[PDB]
DNA sequence: AAAAAAAAAAAAAAAAAAAAAAAAAAAAAAAAAAAAAAAAAAAAAAAAA
């Protein structure tokens, strides 16, 4: 869907191909910079599938881009600070493949704490063996495979949504005073979730 | 005991400057020789009893 979206996977990408590489200009005295995945996803989305399988030499580069939204490269005669304003959409498998609901999120995925701490939302998709949901998922899959071009009735075309999103990304909403107060109250409640007495949450607030 | 790691650690390929090596390269002027010609001195043969 997205323009400026790049899809990469776990152990198929090197650091240079994930962030930045330098090659010399064949015609002049300058250096031309090869954009990697996190540059081609600037103001877009980088989709890292199999995020748990990425090597630490590459996880550090993802982490640096997720920190300060840049890629500083010093290679082959040129240094340059590139720019990476990329959202990250990552998919990770749990340790041993199956998510263990009797453990914290840290005990379930081998992501480093620096990586995990700067993900806004974690979504746990546990396979619960529910016959009703099995029926519903099976029905939708079979309907997709029976009516290919139809069976999708989406109220807004993807081009419409792309235009709409390009437009709406130009808005910079303010936070009003009442929004400040409500944010503070919601944060207080969220932290109250983290207290003792009540059961453990999968990860701290 | 094997299963991921996580380095050496070797190769091929690249760069990447050095620092050395390699490759390009006729025409203009002169002089000497040999030949001429020219001013001067010198050496010939016609004059007469």
């Amino acid at each position: 869907f997205s323009p400026r979206a790049v899809y990469t996977s776990g152990k198929a990408s090197s650091a240079a191909g994930l962030t930045a590489a330098v090659v010399r200009d064949e015609e002049s005295h300058e250096f031309v910079i090869e954009a990697g995945a996190l540059m081609l996803a600037d103001n877009g989305v980088c989709c890292i599938d199999e995020f748990d399988k990425m090597d630490v030499r590459d996880q550090v580069a993802i982490h640096e881009a997720m920190e300060q939204q840049t890629i500083s490269i010093t290679k082959a005669g040129v240094k340059a600070t590139l720019n990476a304003r990329t959202s990250i959409l990552a998919a990770a498998n749990p340790i041993s493949g199956h998510y263990d609901r009797s453990k914290s999120l840290k005990q379930n995925i081998n992501l480093s704490a620096p990586i995990m701490s700067r993900f806004d939302l974690f979504f746990i998709l546990v396979d619960e063996c529910n016959e009703v949901t099995d029926y519903a998922i099976a029905r939708r899959i079979v309907d997709l495979h029976s009516r290919i071009e139809e069976s999708i009735d989406r109220v807004y075309s993807l081009d419409d949504i792309r235009r709409y999103l390009l437009f709406a990304r130009q808005f910079k909403p303010k936070i009003s005073k009442e929004s400040e107060d409500f944010i503070v109250e919601q944060y207080k409640h969220l932290r109250q979730r983290d207290g003792s007495g009540v059961t453990k949450s999968s990860w701290r607030i």
